[PDB]
Order: structure tokens, then sequence, then C-alpha cells
């Protein structure tokens, strides 16, 4: 038992909801959440934007001296940071950028970072301002997350488009 609560089961492992991450964050407190990140760690909008102005900077100012030390992350990749005021820890998960032209094909890698982890918040990767078919991201990751994850949608309309749509 844990505490995300409203959320409609998809699948053995996956729960989606209509919420705002940063407010889902701060209410469950949960051990691990997901942040829509860039290989620079540059939390300038989206999901990312949004954690780490809900953290006062603090976001901002440890992944800077994350990327001092340690150079960007690959695309598909991650790391584990502070949550901060938000959860216990945040995972850092580069989705592609379509918006880049990055290769979508990177998305299961993205996934795959989730099952170093029991149980997390997490946004749907590649979705919003990455550009991706949020349907498809869906999919790959039911697909490709074998822990159990609890997905935050902001938008109520694309929620519904998601749940009605799921095979
Ligand atoms: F101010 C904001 C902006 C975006 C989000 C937010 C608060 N809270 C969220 N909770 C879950 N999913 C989110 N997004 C929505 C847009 O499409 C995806 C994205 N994420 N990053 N770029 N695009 C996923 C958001």
């Amino acid at each position: 038992v844990n505490s995300f609560s409203g959320y409609l089961k998809l699948t053995d492992n996956v729960y989606i909801k209509n919420a705002d991450i940063v407010e889902e964050a701060k209410k469950v407190k949960p051990t691990v959440v997901v942040n829509a990140a860039n290989v620079y760690l540059k939390h300038g909008g989206g999901v990312a934007g949004a954690l780490n102005k809900a953290t006062n900077n603090a976001m901002q100012v440890e992944s800077d001296d994350y990327i001092a030390t340690n150079g960007p992350l690959k695309v598909g990749g991650s790391c584990v940071l502070s949550g901060h005021n938000l959860a216990k820890h945040c995972l850092h998960v580069v989705g592609p950028n379509v918006n880049k032209g990055e290769d979508i094909q990177l998305l299961k890698s993205a996934y795959e970072n989730f099952n170093q982890h029991e149980v997390l918040l997490a946004p749907l990767l590649s979705a919003g301002i990455f550009g991706a078919d949020p349907i498809h991201s869906l999919r790959v990751c039911v697909d490709t997350v074998r822990t159990n994850v609890y997905l935050a949608v902001f938008d109520k309309n694309l929620y519904d488009k998601l749940v009605s749509s799921f095979l």
C-alpha cells in the first residue's frame, strides 16, 4: 500500500491521473519524482521548468554543479539528484526531443531508467514541449516499465484521450 490517490489503473504496474506533477509531488512526497530533463539539466520550461520553480531554483543550482563535474547526460540517460521539497529523490530522465530531431527509438531507453526504482511519480517522457505523441509515449511506457509508475498528466483533455484510446 502506498499514498497515491485517485489514479486509474492501466495495467498490473502502470497507473494514470489528471494532475499537476508539482502539486502531486508536494502532497505525496514520493520517494522518486521523474523530471523531463534535457542533457544539460537546463530546467527552463515544461515539466522541468515547473519542478525547478517549485524548488525555488535549488534544483537548478544542484544541477549546474552536477553538470560542471560530470558533463551532459546522454539522450535516453538519467541521473539521480535530490528531490528537494518535492520528493526524496528526483530522477532526471532525458527523452528524445522531436523538436531537435533526436531518434524516437531512444524513448524506450529513456523509460528503462524507471526500472531502477520500485515506485515512481512521473510525467510522460518526450510529451509536451519535447514534441512526441503522448499516446505513443504511454504505449512505450507500458511496454517498457516493469516497476510501479504513477503518471501525472497535466492537461485534462489529453488524459481523457489517453484513457479512452488505451489498448
Ligand atoms: F508548468 C508546467 C508545464 C508542464 C507540466 C506541468 C507544469 N506539470 C506537468 N505535469 C505533467 N506533465 C506535464 N507536461 C505537460 C506538457 O507536456 C509534457 C512536457 N513536460 N515538459 N515539456 N513538455 C508533460 C506537466
